[PDB]
């Protein structure tokens, strides 16, 4: 046949505030999402000749995605059954913790 454009865009309000634009299939679900958002930093490196530097282990291993009180924990999942569809707002998380990450001030 003939293929476009397909997919979705899923927005993540990093912790910081700085969203990113992220790809994704039509139904993909909360691993994708991780794997999208460091193909997303990853790809765009190595096209902008640049090696990864960023522990995505701990970062996926110490904050989560978040939209709406809907944690996205489960992968096997389809984020369209947590009532994630194309041009969204997601954000991410951290663990049942006390004090954070500062920047500013």
């Amino acid at each position: 046949g003939s293929s476009g454009s397909s997919g979705m865009t899923v927005r993540v309000c990093k912790m910081d505030g700085e969203v990113m634009p992220v790809v994704v299939v039509q139904n993909a679900t909360v691993l994708d999402l991780k794997k999208a958002i460091q193909r997303y930093v990853q790809l765009k490196q190595e096209r902008e000749g640049g090696v990864q530097h960023i522990s995505w282990s701990y970062v996926w291993r110490t904050y989560h995605l978040t939209s709406a009180g809907e944690k996205l924990t489960e992968d096997r999942k389809k984020l369209r059954d947590y009532g994630i569809r194309n041009r969204d707002e997601v954000s991410f998380i951290k663990k049942l913790g006390q004090k954070s990450g500062p920047s500013s001030g």
